[PDB]
């Protein structure tokens, strides 16, 4: 048995009734229960995430079964068995929260891992590549994709416009508008990181990596007509999925897999290892597998935990580093600075957030400053030798540049239709249906200058693909 | 055509690239134009309401047939034809911005008038009574209709708690749970004030009124299978509706009626006409014309017009005064209160929100001061007879205490279930079959004692009402 | 010997150079060491105090030497030696952070018991009385005492503008106008409720309370040119002082006292008790003696517990309860209002301000979650025991009222200027001589009007320092 | 005359009395007017500026004398005669808000161009060389020249241990305590641009630039003495002396001057002519003269116009750019940083941050969106020939880069102690007395360690300087 009590500490004698002049009169400024409840009732909501704002939570273990050694100095990675604690959030893209869970989008998987060595954040989606290669041009590309601005619905009129015109997103709409633009669930998804990094061992040798999650539970999808059945009567079917799934202790996991390529590779390939909107070769560069996450256990509160939740790019440790990847350069900087406004400046003490490894620094105060500081010393250089002090064996590598200039230019052999065609013939011919499908619903509304472009660039990755394309439009290109 | 711009005003050279080291290479800092992007993107969001954050907005004109200056001295109602400007956000409740408006809820109908006197808010629902009758208990109602603090998924075994141990709120669910929880959009809907206010004329006379808007297009309800057929194509069809009958130039409109009543009729009556759980008898106090508010022109931008949006219940004119309601005198506080926190202490200046009446006072400072101040005397009284000074002519009356103490105390005559009852019995037979439906769908799964409890309210209501939801959930209470 | 880290817990290799193209060439936006540590220091400072900005923090203890359960049922007063930890600050009030502690300035003198049933603050000041007596009044009197808005110096024009027109005024100006008005530093210094309190014993009887500290180091004030011989040499002295005194053991203490009244005294005496501008006679409501503060512990960070504290009157526990004194009725609002914008919705878990008394509610959320929060019930009632529940042992007590209606009007008896003219002729004649100088420096350049008006107000207190002040200003006013 | 009225424009019937129980009752919680007046009180301040909080602004106009456009394209210097508004703050450093201005700092000096290209700022202080050369070591130099942060008062101990262990600071120390260190105002006072920038012309042809600000007013100084004279008396001496002057049409006045150096003379240097602890001989690159500004404008609201102005030195015109100054790109990031916490994401929107040049572009929503914007489309590339397109006419320039790798390394050429030396004993005798007498009374009470760590970087400087300093202070040196 418990008091209810104010946030001063003082027991509540009347948690139903209002302070009023008489039993039925109006009510008295002086009731500081009331005002101090509905003033922090008030106050319960911050801004959502920018994008990928519908989502879920789950903790986790990760399991070494091959150590990396060879190629990665990473202390989470370096010995067989080895277990680290993660968080994970999984999310669609583009609608807000409360939005279905059943709609067309990338799916987000982000992953933080609680090292030793600090939290490494492994900031991936579901699909394998992006629609763009530099970070200007992300406010452009999701302010198509999002809701217009004067209606609050989506367009593809909109989007279409932007994507047409930017034709190294072609790969990307040729995966995303299979029926692997709408997964099941959460736990029957693909993993990907996206980006090539950079691995450095323990002698400052490095190698390109890409980072592949293959579930478990095989990777399911919906066709527009299974998803629009659950949409009916679930608009939270995945996040209800995850939580069940672990409560009833049925765990769903991933294996991890790499990919790993020779910085020299680069100069002998078609296109450039690290634009984003291209895969590498599983049969040249063979997936190497390296452990398996677990998750097993559900967060205590979703506000505080899921909600609150703050992943970064940028948040790498020793051994794994960005590469000179455009898009996820500028990744680095868009994420802690969303979250500093999102969360506050001292988001970084919120307790998911926090990592199991020591810190110390010179920082200090900031909005809500709970932490309890003392000591007179909050700068370095300094005269005492037991204060913080730099530490020369967890220096970052020195990446070799190419470049002779500061300059804003396109990289060299964007290739933007070749992978496309690639993945266009490598589906199955129910698969091309779908593809097919999916597109013609999504285009057959769109301004035809801007469809004419969509089928061109279509056609282009593959004469089939364009040409089935158009043939479903009710378009004809014989002219072009 | 137009330059695309910095916020300095500097033109932008290119708008597609980063800034690198050559074409390949990591990104420089110096790149003003993406980090300034960037960083405002990351700064987008704002907290959506704690309450009501699905809806839509619109504008339109409230036009007077009878002038009502007998009964109030508002300005906005004292002449035949007088036109006032307004604006109206429609809405749902419970669930976030992204949300399907096919759930079940009450409907938001807020309408703010730009007055010659000021603005007047009227911060209305569809439904005409609520679950509650002190706003004490708002976060804790809230709190339990909305998706669970650990799942994120809406629990009816967590509102049944609450509502079966609040059996004031026995009416309130008695009409919800009709096919009206589901309003088949925003134009083919109820609007009522809910609260009783006061009206205050000329001579100081009071009554106490209720307002009813009554739709051009008529009221119409989905049922449950309707509202999941719509739900599996469209999360968002409310919201499409509205804009565009807007946009075809077919305007949706609602004739404005009130009721009004003497104050000394609160001897005459079993219950207590200021307490929100109960209507007042059209026979007995019948609705009179007042005028119609006709909706013809969509916001330009949603989220600078319908998302900053800001009512408040206090946002009165002279003429129209609070009564002593308790719930209504939580919600004086809470809306203006929630809004420097969503909003910015400046968040009257947004230009939907701003009067069209002056504003001279001695206020000053706070974020996003964008006004262009100036003077040296921002304090009265001030010895300069040209700065702004308090008008006597504008002074608010003075309403009668009845009661000689402060307490906290429920009002007598709460009379909980009687009126429930009436409006059972006011249900045409399908009517009264879809209610149990829908009560028996929401029930059948919650906690065995608290489903127990739902039927005795009920059955206290009317035997008939509760007797027929206790066969449907297979619940045996002969012996009760 | 500890590593600097990154807030992610990742040692940092070099804590001195950027990474940069080569050893001299421009920066690169990969450094997330700089940018995370750059911006952390971009965000380090919160709003400072509207009024009492400036100012200087310590902790220490309360013993009670008089149980005080006669009259109040406070359990911080219920025992002879009983001990209570307090933290306390003391402050200036007008001009912002930075500014000097030698200027003329009520000072501020607030206390936080942290007490068995809850935190206990009472904010007082060190002189006993106050400028006005309605909260409505607080931001015109602040804005007139600040620096002018245009040219950011504080203006003798612009307050005694107000003040004048504003004779209740009058007693407060005759106390800060003695050289009271620069107490030498904080130790040295008197300390006063200022309100009327409601003082509530085990019977539910109820007196009125003052209360009063008296310095073990006795009172001191500086003249007017002590306090610039000071403020040339030290812009901080009083915050110097306290620090000072405590670290080398030096415990500045006060002896708390309070004077009681029945409230029946209230239709007898000649102006109302609860008006703040007022004292009551030592002779006819003796002090008392309740026990002694002793302050002996230094912050650890200032920021973190002396720049976030939160006071606010409206922190009363059982046994203390507000007077009707409408200058504290909108105080009660005000501070914890102010709080929430300047240290967040979550501030009172900041951990100077967390009682010492458990805290259980159902609030939830806002920014900056830090406390783990768990559990699927956050609402009340609810149909468990076990989860927090209302204790009808701890209900406020419930007034009297007097009043028939909502009105807003002056209270009766004001009585501006009797006790203004008995505090003059308490003065000794240096004292009186102090005080015509210091008011003569102070007036000498205002507008010849106010100037007039503020002589008169004086002469009504007092004739012979009406007088005297008309004779030091050179203004004759035979003719009146 | 006006009506007071409510942020509403409902007019205020009384000013003075809150709602109340009858005349001497408590407060009720329905007064619109009370609780709105005083939650925007509450919320008035905003954080200062974490460096620079003290300061004061003023308008005025740059007039070009001669053109520039053989060195720069900047379209504000193109012409002889063309006139440019600028907004200018002046300010100290280290303290905060309210602060006196006698205290020992550099001053801000800092300049908003409002051109046609565009705004250009210009963050100067009045001392032409800093303490640092990279921004990562910034928040440490701040930290150890702030106030304490247990104490809340400067300490000597702290800031003179910093700059020891950071020899590159012996030059501005040198500067520093000369009595430039305690400008007798704004008026009377030397302004730099302190970093070398680039200046780009129409050909593309790249030069280094300094600038230099020369007081029409004469370069005026205070000794410590006659410092704490006016502190004694006035602690905003500076911010009067500036309003006053321009109040009465003594308008003070800057001319500008540059020195140009071309990229080729790196290695003609032996310092690098990128380090901001380093000047450029005037005899070797020699001033030219640009056009002068002349301040004749006080703000008509601190507020609004002085407290919430943003200045960036990445607001940088086509025609300048910056230099590859470590300390210089660190900076670029940080201000606009800074001000979107400081001042909120819309921050440029704010009156005296707008350009006078237009601006458009495709970012969206934030806090406080004032603008009313409007349109479908919010993104670029697309289809619409009307909206805002980028300008290849203003591209930046494409600094080459020398360096191969990413590095954290410091510069070749440090030269820390030579210029000091230089400037030591460019003093005339009269200003090297008042050099060592100012040291001594800041080094006498520091940890004798670091007392013999500065004597020994100023003896590098200069043997006498350092001998001088070492007598002064009672050190005997013999043995090193
Ligand atoms: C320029 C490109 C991109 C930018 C600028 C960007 C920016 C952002 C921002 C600002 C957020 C909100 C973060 C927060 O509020 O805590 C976010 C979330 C997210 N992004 Fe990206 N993103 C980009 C590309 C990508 C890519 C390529 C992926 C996958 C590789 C991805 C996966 C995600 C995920 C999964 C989240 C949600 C993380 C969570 O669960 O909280 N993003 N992104
Ligand atoms: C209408 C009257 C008043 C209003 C509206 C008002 C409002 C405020 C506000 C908003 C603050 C800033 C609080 C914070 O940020 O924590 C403050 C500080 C303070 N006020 Fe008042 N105040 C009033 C009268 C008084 C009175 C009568 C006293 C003493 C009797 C007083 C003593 C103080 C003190 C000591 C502080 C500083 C709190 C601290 O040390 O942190 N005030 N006041
Ligand atoms: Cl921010
Ligand atoms: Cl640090
Ligand atoms: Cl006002
Ligand atoms: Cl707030
Ligand atoms: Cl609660
Ligand atoms: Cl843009
Ligand atoms: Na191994
Ligand atoms: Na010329």
């Amino acid at each position: 048995h418990k008091n209810l009590t104010t946030n001063q500490g003082v027991p509540v004698g009347d948690n139903q009734n209002s302070r009023t002049a008489g039993h039925r009169g109006p009510s008295f400024l002086d009731d500081y229960h009331l005002i101090e409840k509905l003033a922090h009732f008030d106050r319960e909501r911050i801004p959502e995430r920018v994008v990928h704002a519908r989502g879920a939570g789950a903790y986790g273990v990760f399991e070494v079964e091959n150590s990396m050694e060879k190629h990665t100095r990473a202390a989470f990675l370096s010995e067989e068995g080895k277990q680290t604690d993660v968080f994970v959030r999984f999310s669609t893209v583009i609608h807000p929260k409360g939005s279905p869970e059943t709609l067309r989008d990338p799916r987000g998987f982000a992953v933080k891992f609680y090292t030793e060595e600090g939290n490494y954040d492994l900031v991936g989606n579901n699909l394998p590549i992006f629609f763009i290669r530099d970070a200007l041009k992300f406010p452009d590309m999701v302010h198509s994709l999002k809701p217009d601005p004067v209606t609050n619905i989506q367009d593809p009129d909109r989007y279409w416009d932007f994507m047409t015109l930017t034709p190294e997103s072609t790969h990307m709409l040729t995966w995303l508008f299979s029926d692997e633009g709408i997964p099941a669930n959460y736990a029957e998804m693909r993993g990907s990181g996206v980006h090539t990094f950079r691995w450095v061992n323990k002698y400052g040798e490095t190698k390109y990596v890409k980072y592949h999650w293959r579930p478990s539970e095989g990777i399911r999808n919906l066709s527009m007509e299974e998803a629009a059945e659950i949409q009916a009567n679930d608009f939270q079917h995945a996040t209800r999925d995850l939580y069940d799934r672990i409560e009833k202790g049925n765990y769903p996991a991933w294996d991890l897999y790499v990919q790993l390529m020779p910085l020299s590779d680069y100069d002998e390939l078609d296109y450039d290892p690290c634009d984003p909107t291209k895969t590498w070769s599983e049969e040249d560069y063979p997936l190497q597998k390296v452990g398996r996450m677990t998750l097993n256990r559900n967060p205590e509160n979703f506000f505080a935990e899921t909600e609150q939740a703050a992943f970064t790019p940028s948040a790498l440790v020793p051994g794994i580093e960005a590469s000179e990847d455009k898009l996820l350069q500028g990744r680095l900087f868009s994420y802690p600075d969303t979250q500093r406004h999102r969360l506050g400046a001292n988001y970084m003490r919120i307790p998911v957030n926090c990592p199991y490894a020591p810190v110390h620094n010179n920082q200090q105060d900031g909005f809500m400053t709970t932490t309890r500081p003392s000591g007179h010393i909050n700068y370095e250089p300094n005269r005492y030798d037991d204060q913080p002090k730099e530490n020369p064996h967890y220096k970052e590598s020195e990446p070799v540049l190419h470049g002779d200039r500061m300059v804003r230019q396109k990289i060299e052999k964007p290739n933007d239709f070749k992978q496309a065609g690639e993945k266009y013939r490598s589906y199955s011919e129910e698969e091309k249906q779908a593809l097919i499908k999916n597109l013609t619903a999504d285009l057959k509304g769109v301004n035809e200058k801007t469809k004419l472009l969509a089928i061109c660039n279509f056609y282009r990755a593959d004469e089939d693909y364009g040409q089935r394309l158009a043939d479903s439009l009710g378009v004809d290109i014989r002219s072009y």
